[PDB]
């Protein structure tokens, strides 16, 4: 999926950094538009450069550009609602 963008996002870096985000943007041309369910996952929309890409095989297509609450909406096509809130740590809130 990575030759496309139009799929979802996890971070990867050691010490907390696992969080899922779906992709959104292609913007200068080495930074991406990326978000999350900000009262879960803990991520909103912020960018991110391909310097640290962690791919997963899902589903192509974006408007492009598409507005927060627009995106909000398309997070839904990622079924956040059960699929994911998968807590990529065990270690995040408390610990």
């Amino acid at each position: 999926p990575a030759i496309e963008v139009g799929r979802i996002c996890v971070k990867v870096k050691g010490r907390e950094a696992g969080s899922k985000c779906v992709i959104v943007d292609i913007i200068d041309d080495n930074f991406v538009l990326v978000t999350g369910p900000k009262d879960i996952t803990g991520v909103k929309r912020r960018r991110v450069n391909i310097l640290h890409l962690e791919p997963t095989d899902k589903k192509i297509d974006i408007q492009k550009g598409a507005s927060d609450e627009e995106v909000k909406k398309k997070l839904e096509e990622s079924n956040l609602t059960e699929y994911m809130k998968e807590k990529i740590k065990i270690r995040m809130p408390t610990l």
